[PDB]
């Protein structure tokens, strides 16, 4: 679902 | 890097 991965940072 | 994806438990 969420936590680490994609969405913020990049 | 973060936000959506994996890390919330799964």
């Amino acid at each position: 679902x969420l936590x680490l991965x994609l969405x913020l940072x990049l």
